Parts: C-alpha cells; structure tokens; sequence
C-alpha cells in the first residue's frame, strides 16, 4: 500500500514510520514545511503506526535526539517512538478488510489528519490545539502533551488490569478529538476501509 506523508506544519518534522520491530520503508526522514514523502508498506502489516517528532538534531550517521516522538536516537525509526507523539494507526488486509485510527493514548504533539486516497472509507482528523490547553500536570517541557498513563504510572491511566474507565485526562483528549481514541478501552473509532487502500497522513491539515 502506499503512503503519502504531507508536512502542511510552518515547522520541520521528521516523520517516523515502525511496525514496532521493524521499520516501515526507510523508517524515517525529515519533512520541511510543504514536503512530502511517499513510502510503500507491504500488505497484511499488523499494528504499522506513523508519527511525527519535532526538534531533532542527527549528525551524518543519523544518530541523535528528538524533543518529541525519538526512537531510541535514530533518524530512520526502528522501533516506536518516546511519548508525546499524535499517532496514526493501521493494520492492513485483514481478512479483506484494512483498519485505521488516530490515537491519542501516547499523547499528543503535532495534529493530524489520517484519509484514503482511494475509494470506499471516510479519513479521521484530530487537529485541536491539544498542546495550547493541555492540563497543566500532562504538559511536556519538550513540547506536546502527555497522555497520564505516561506520566502517572497507574493501573488505572495505563488500564494495566483490562478494565479501566475514562478519567478526567482522557476526557481531555476526547473533548477536543472526540474522532481519536483517548484510553485503551475507548468507544472504538476504528475505520474500516477496504483491503488495499492508499492514504495520506497530513501534519497540521489546518495549518
């Protein structure tokens, strides 16, 4: 399947693309203001995400640090990145079917728009000023805003025993992006489109 990754911020991003263990095509690279990125992603990827990090420095080998979103120090992602990080989610050719989401369970850092390019499903966006009214107690001094499971610990922010409720700080997220999951148990709001869609993930679609 093939992504298309849009930098509409006025900032620089780097975009980073994992399955976790794996990256996805180069895993990584830097988006300036306007640019974009095509990758290829190969069918039946399961728990593939995308996101964006913000003030990196790498050096010629592609070593360093980000602010937002780092991945272990690499420009070209192996691995998920450090919250806080809007992310875009997907498994692919599932049982004919592919199925995306915006998650804010990591937190929140650049907003996001998730659509196909092709036919047969709608997109998802969540483009608040989530980081302009984060609570005061998420506020990440890299920038962004934390999800409390990341800055608590507990088994109820992390649902670490399977059964959890909303919480005063998922409500946040929610309130501002009903469309992004705000907590692990959160009322699914899955897309399912059909198997072999293309898509786009544009950075800051209002910008």
């Amino acid at each position: 399947a093939t992504f298309e990754i849009v930098n509409r911020c006025s900032y620089t991003v780097w975009a980073a693309a994992s399955k976790g263990d794996a990256a996805l095509d180069a895993g990584g690279r830097q988006l300036n203001s306007g640019e974009s990125w095509t990758i290829n992603v190969e069918p039946g990827t399961n728990g593939g995400k995308i996101w964006a990090r913000t003030d990196c420095y790498f050096d010629d080998s592609g070593s360093g640090i980000c602010k937002t979103g780092d991945c272990g120090g690499l420009l070209r992602c192996k691995r998920f990145g450090r919250p806080p990080t809007t992310l875009a989610e997907f498994s692919l050719n599932q049982y004919g079917k592919d199925y995306i989401d915006i998650s804010n369970i990591k937190g929140f850092n650049v907003p996001m728009n998730f659509s196909p390019t092709t036919r047969g499903c709608r997109g998802v966006r969540c483009a608040a000023d989530i980081v302009g009214q984060c609570p005061a107690k998420l506020k990440a001094p890299g920038g962004g805003c934390n999800d409390a499971c990341t800055v608590f610990q507990t088994s109820e922010y992390c649902c670490t025993t399977g059964k959890c409720g909303p919480t005063e700080y998922s409500r946040f997220f929610k309130r501002l992006c009903p469309d992004a999951f705000s907590y692990v148990l959160d009322k699914p709001t899955t897309v399912t489109c059909p198997g072999s869609s293309n898509y786009r993930v544009t950075f800051c679609p209002t910008a």
